[PDB]
């Protein structure tokens, strides 16, 4: 497709990367692990902590990619940062789930792909984001919250 691609040069071009559906899924799983329960890690100790635990299932997962998932995370407003003089990050309080955080994540990149002025429909998005065709009203609602005038 040219869409996914163009939606993909998108989300880096903005410092964010998605990594494909199965291992973005277990990223944010890994994330959500490490910060669940409220812990503060540094931004280096969060993707350490993810990279190490990814990269055995997807020996792709790097320091690098996973920073870019993280700065997607970031970008979609899903972090308590404490600043300091290096930064501590955690997950905000309402995204300490898989179900709430995914969907912060997948409202973000939705966010973007109307910025880059993409047109994207409910099937198309169930497949990119979850190489699937059963995510269609996940989807729809996340566009239905956006589309407020």
């Amino acid at each position: 497709q040219q869409l996914s691609s163009n939606l993909w040069a998108a989300v880096r071009a903005r410092g964010c990367q998605f990594l494909g559906p199965a291992m973005q899924e277990e990223a944010l799983k890994l994330v959500l692990l490490a910060l669940e329960d409220g812990s503060a890690l540094s931004r280096k100790v969060l993707v350490l902590f993810v990279v190490q635990r990814l990269e055995p299932r997807f020996p792709q997962a790097s320091k690098t990619s996973i920073g870019h998932v993280v700065q997607l995370l970031y970008r979609a407003s899903c972090f308590k940062v404490t600043k300091r003089d290096s930064s501590l990050m955690q997950l905000k309080e309402e995204f300490r789930t898989y179900e709430a955080l995914r969907r912060e994540h997948d409202s973000q990149i939705v966010q973007i792909a109307m910025e880059a002025g993409l047109r994207i429909a409910p099937d198309q998005w169930s497949s990119l984001l979850y190489g699937d065709q059963s995510h269609k009203s996940h989807m729809q609602s996340i566009i239905d919250k956006l589309q407020t005038p």
